[PDB]
């Protein structure tokens, strides 16, 4: 598995706008919705969670990285991963992405796969 | 189970007004009180335990986010679990509540669980 | 054993206004000196020494904390139990305090045992 | 093996520009893009990939210390250890250089392995 | 062992000037460059081994002051153990100096073992 997998989806231009921390099931988990820097377009919201899914290895730097770019209020590009979290009234709250990557966007690209 | 549970109480529009570090009973905890951003209402105050209680899982995020929080004096939505800490002193220094929940929030809604 | 005990000893509106680390016997330590924001009394002196005291397993918590509460020079109250340190060139460089807890102080009272 | 080994290279007044941080068979990673400060030459990118390449031990630290580089801004020597990553669309996006050492610039020279 | 030991050594006064951090034989280390507040005098440089020395269990806790105190500017004591480091580039590059202590100066003592 790879953050660049072209299964995964992703979003540009970015700013990370609100922040959550939770605990399921045992293990830690967090949110974040992101809009778009210019606040055209639909919130993506993506999460993550410590002890679950193939992406739960990068659950720590994840957070850190959400955290930083949270404060700075600078312009990412968000990688997700569709359909991953399942208990209903946590998508009903949240949404079914894993987060899966976060790219640092200049005015010209984003540092990030495709 | 989840922070998000209808058995939790959860708390809108708070700010982190004060916190606390402390060991107990060979747990490190930290204790927070929060007070309406509009002046309203009575101050809430909860308490993560290390090691202690179903939560404790979610210790460390849990404290380093109300860190973040308490840092920028920003708009919270707070998640307890009551009647959890039992020692007599603690609660009537502090409160039973176990801290279960951070959540940002904006002018309209909170991004977290209701 | 809890930082509130009323055999343990605490100074209310205080700065942290020095920060040392270093190593003792295997294990890292820090100390902080404090004193009172309205410039009177005694300076107090607390250490808290990782693999040491029955207070150890606090000592990375009240260390982020006492980093947190020195970066802010905001007045705190700082929670000791006397008595502790015994290796006789250390106490003399220092105290024989432990550090035990750190409360965030307002105008009128600190958050706290008291 | 070391950051200073002949067998690796460096650029010198580099300024870190874009960070990125995702997950590559089952390892968080990050990467960074580094520019000339004074504008000239060609970026350099390096990745750092958690339990991956002989280089794994220092991954957090070198996470760490890209952040704080890049949240200043400053001159830096960026140490890499070129063709290790192969993994060809990984290689593609980012390159295969793993990161080895970050040094300042402060005034006189870069203080690091020269 | 102690940082106070008077078989270390130790430079008042100083400002951390420059930082960088490695790997070698499978260790993360990082090293610092000193000089005096005055700029009189020579520079002090001092590294730390995370896997290597009487000192290491303290290695993450000087990377963490030291970032601190380089990042604020302030004055310190720097206290060393001389003649540790043994790899002839490294020394050549650095020194032999062990970084044991870090402590804060208030503008007519610094806070430590002297
Ligand atoms: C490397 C390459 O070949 N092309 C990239 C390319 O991805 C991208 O070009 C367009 O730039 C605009 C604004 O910069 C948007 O970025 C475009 O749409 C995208 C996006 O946000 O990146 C593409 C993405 O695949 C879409 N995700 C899904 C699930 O559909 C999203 C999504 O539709 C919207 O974001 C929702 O509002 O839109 C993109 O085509 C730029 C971006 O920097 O960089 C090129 O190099
Ligand atoms: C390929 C696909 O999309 N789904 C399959 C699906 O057939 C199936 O789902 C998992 O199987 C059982 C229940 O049938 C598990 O209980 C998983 O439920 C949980 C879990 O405990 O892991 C419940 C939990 O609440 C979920 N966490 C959140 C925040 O929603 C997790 C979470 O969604 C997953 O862990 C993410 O991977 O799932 C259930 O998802 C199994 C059977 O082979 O495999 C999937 O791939
Ligand atoms: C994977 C692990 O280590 N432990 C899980 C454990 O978390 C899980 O407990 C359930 O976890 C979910 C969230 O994933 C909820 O917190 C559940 O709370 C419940 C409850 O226990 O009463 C269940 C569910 O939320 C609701 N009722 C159901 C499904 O019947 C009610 C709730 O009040 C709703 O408002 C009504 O819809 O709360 C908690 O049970 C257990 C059981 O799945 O499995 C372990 O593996
Ligand atoms: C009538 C009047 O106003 N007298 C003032 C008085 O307000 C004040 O006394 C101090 O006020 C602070 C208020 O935060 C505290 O209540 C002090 O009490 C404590 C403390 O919390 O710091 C109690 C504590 O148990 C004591 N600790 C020990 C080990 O004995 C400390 C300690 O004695 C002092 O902190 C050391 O300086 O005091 C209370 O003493 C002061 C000035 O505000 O003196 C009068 O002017
Ligand atoms: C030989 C000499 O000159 N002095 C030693 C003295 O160092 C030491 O004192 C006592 O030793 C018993 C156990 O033998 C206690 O454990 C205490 O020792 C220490 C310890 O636990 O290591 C010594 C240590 O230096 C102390 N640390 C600091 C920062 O001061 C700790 C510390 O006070 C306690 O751990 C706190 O709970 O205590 C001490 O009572 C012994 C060495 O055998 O004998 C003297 O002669
Ligand atoms: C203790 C442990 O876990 N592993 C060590 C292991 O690190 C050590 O390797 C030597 O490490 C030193 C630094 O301490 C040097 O990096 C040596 O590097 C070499 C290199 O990597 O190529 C070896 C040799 O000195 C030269 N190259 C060879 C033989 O291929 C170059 C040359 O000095 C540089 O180019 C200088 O610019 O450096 C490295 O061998 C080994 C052996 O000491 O022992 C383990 O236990
Ligand atoms: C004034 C003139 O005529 N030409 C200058 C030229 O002298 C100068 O070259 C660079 O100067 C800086 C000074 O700090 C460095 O010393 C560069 O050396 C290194 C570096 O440390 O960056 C050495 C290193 O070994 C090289 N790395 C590799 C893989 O080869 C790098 C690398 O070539 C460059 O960094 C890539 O751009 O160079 C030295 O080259 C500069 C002015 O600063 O450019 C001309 O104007
Ligand atoms: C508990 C553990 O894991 N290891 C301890 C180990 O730390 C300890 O070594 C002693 O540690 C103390 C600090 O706690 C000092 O660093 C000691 O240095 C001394 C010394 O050289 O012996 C101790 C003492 O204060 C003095 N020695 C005397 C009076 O004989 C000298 C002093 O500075 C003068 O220079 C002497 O002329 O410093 C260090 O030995 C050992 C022994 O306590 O126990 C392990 O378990
Ligand atoms: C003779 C003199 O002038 N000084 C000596 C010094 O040369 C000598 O070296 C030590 O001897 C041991 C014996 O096994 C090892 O050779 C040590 O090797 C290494 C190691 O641990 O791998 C090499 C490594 O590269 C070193 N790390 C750095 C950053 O330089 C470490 C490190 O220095 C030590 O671990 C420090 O504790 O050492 C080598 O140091 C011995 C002779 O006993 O000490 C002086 O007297």
């Amino acid at each position: 598995e790879w953050t660049g997998d072209n299964t995964n989806a992703y979003y540009s231009d970015e700013v990370i706008s609100e922040l959550h921390v939770g605990q399921i099931d045992t293990s830690p988990y967090f949110c974040i919705k992101t809009v778009k820097a210019n606040g055209s377009g639909t919130p993506v919201v993506a999460c993550a969670v410590s002890k679950q899914s193939i992406w739960a290895p990068s659950f720590k730097e994840l957070l850190d990285q959400a955290r930083y770019f949270y404060s700075t209020g600078q312009s990412v590009r968000i990688h997700v991963q569709k359909n991953i979290w399942t208990y209903p009234l946590f998508v009903n709250t949240f949404s079914a992405n894993a987060l899966v990557g976060l790219s640092s966007c200049s005015a010209t690209q984003c540092f990030g796969p495709k």
